[PDB]
């Protein structure tokens, strides 16, 4: 349809700011020239292979929610390895949102939790005593964290990576909206995949019909399953792998 052709200035500069936050607000690419080449590790991060260009998909994922992690980090004592080296995996719910039951919550975040495990030799533990490593909330970023609440729309969930018994938790941004049944707005399975694999030290991946792909399409699976390119790409690490076999 070309809707680029009738958008304005402020659009496009409204994309600029975007992303600008997609990897930290820094003003070290804070340059005219450099939109050029800091699009163009965008359009690679993404996939999509217009390269050099902002306003077919470019535009599109600036405005459609996908996820609210940071894509870069700098660190030291960084914990052993990138995804969990643990022996085992454990993770429990702090609340609920009232879009949708307790129950619900919680076998979503297992039933995506889960698939991620069902993929590699790595064992995943039940909670039913005590805290775990990766706790499940609702919150707004004024709860108690960096980052801002956003509201809705742009930065869909905040997720930290497997570091320190208190890091590796996932968030998930209260006012975005979370649903199953009703399938309107975002999929607590699909974005559990997402939010949870980042919990695994997992990064975004290209491929078209990946399971982290940040060119989010809208809309809600029936039954959801992982992707073949994320399948293959945790395996790397963990060398052995249990090739999905789910229902
Ligand atoms: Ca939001
Ligand atoms: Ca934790
Ligand atoms: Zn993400
Ligand atoms: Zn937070």
């Amino acid at each position: 349809p070309q809707e680029a052709g009738g958008m304005s200035e402020l659009q496009w500069e409204q994309a600029q700011d975007y992303l600008k936050r997609f990897y930290l607000y820094d003003s070290e690419t804070k340059n005219a020239n450099s939109l050029e080449a800091k699009l163009k590790e965008m359009q690679k991060f993404f996939g999509l292979p217009i390269t050099g260009m902002l306003n077919s998909r470019v535009i599109e994922i600036m405005q459609k929610p996908r996820c609210g992690v940071p894509d870069v980090a700098e660190y030291s004592l960084f914990p052993n390895s990138p995804k969990w080296t643990s022996k085992v995996v454990t993770y429990r719910i702090v609340s609920y949102t009232r879009d949708l039951p307790h129950i619900t919550v919680d076998r979503l975040v297992s039933k995506a939790l889960n698939m991620w495990g069902k993929e590699i030799p790595l064992h995943f533990r039940k909670v039913v005593w005590g805290t775990a490593d990766i706790m499940i909330g609702f919150a707004r970023g004024a709860h108690g964290d960096s980052y801002p609440f956003d509201g809705p729309g742009n930065t869909l969930a905040h997720a930290f990576a497997p570091g320190t018994g208190l890091g590796g938790d996932a968030h998930f941004d209260e006012d975005e909206r979370w649903t199953d049944g009703s399938s309107l707005g975002i999929n607590f399975l699909y974005a559990a995949t997402h939010a949870l694999g980042h919990s695994l030290g997992m990064g975004h991946s290209s491929d078209p019909n990946a399971v982290m792909y940040p060119t989010y399409g809208n809309g809600d699976p029936q039954n959801f399953k992982l992707s073949q390119d994320d399948i293959k790409g945790i395996q790397k690490l963990y060398g052995k792998r249990s090739n999905s076999r789910k229902k």
